[PDB]
């Protein structure tokens, strides 16, 4: 298994 | 101008 | 699964 | 001008 | 399924 | 002149 | 389904 | 700008 | 057997 | 920039 | 047998 | 810059 | 038999 | 730089 | 019968 | 630089 | 029969 | 350098 995550922010 | 943002997770 | 999120704002 | 926005999520 | 938002406004 | 604006949500 | 609303002003 | 990042762990 | 993380961030 | 890290461990 | 972990870190 | 290590053991 | 072991570490 | 050791016995 | 240890160290 | 010993013993 | 033993070490 | 030594007995 694999447990994941991504976050971005911008402008 | 444009703001912009995501997020996710996953399994 | 993903669970996911997006925002954006502009002018 | 011209404002506007817009968010979503799902899974 | 997607739950989704939108807006504008102008002048 | 001329304003407006609109506003919506789906799912 | 979708919910939206409209409007609009001018002279 | 742009500003991201992810994690994840597995086994 | 593997267990593993990774992780990274930037902008 | 750009940061980035790793675990791992097995048998 | 052989038990291992590595690890790693950059920017 | 990029720092790293790992250990093992077995027989 | 051999029990061994080993380690590393640099940047 | 880079450092490393190893032990080991048998019979 | 050989009973026998070896180490080592380096940087 | 680079250490290293090694005992051993046997009949 | 021959009971012997040896050891080293260096640098 | 390298420092050595040996031990042996036998009949």
């Amino acid at each position: 298994f694999l447990v994941h995550s991504s976050n971005n922010f911008g402008a």
